[PDB]
């Protein structure tokens, strides 16, 4: 038949669109935040496309969140930067994101387990 079989399995939670709408209202200030993933990386490519930051969301708090989006372990761990930068846990992304913003109005921040750096 056209329609389709309903079930818990496949989870449409996600594929549902109304969800968009109640995020709309919940979440007004967002800015197009879109994290990539390095080619000199150990780390997975994550599934979730699109990452609806607040912009009132904080460095910290995204990276917090990033260790539950890879389901990575507590053995390991990970950090975001944004043009071979990593600011402070403080550092708001509606802040970042007007510096780094890109040509066309596009935040660019890239996750990974490494930051080849040192001291």
């Amino acid at each position: 038949g056209s329609m389709k079989s309903t079930f818990k399995s496949e989870y449409p939670f996600e594929k549902r669109k109304a969800e968009s709408e109640r995020i709309a209202d919940r979440f007004k200030n967002r800015i197009p935040v879109i994290c990539e993933k390095a080619e000199k990386s150990d780390i997975p490519e994550i599934d979730k496309r699109k990452y609806l930051v607040p912009a009132d969301l904080t460095v910290g708090q995204f990276v917090y969140v990033i260790r539950k989006r890879i389901m990575l372990p507590p053995e390991k761990a990970i950090f975001i930067f944004v043009n071979d930068t990593l600011p402070p846990t403080a550092a708001l992304m509606s802040a970042i994101y007007q510096e780094h913003k890109d040509k066309d109005g596009f935040l660019y921040v890239t996750y990974s387990g490494e930051n080849t750096f040192g001291r």
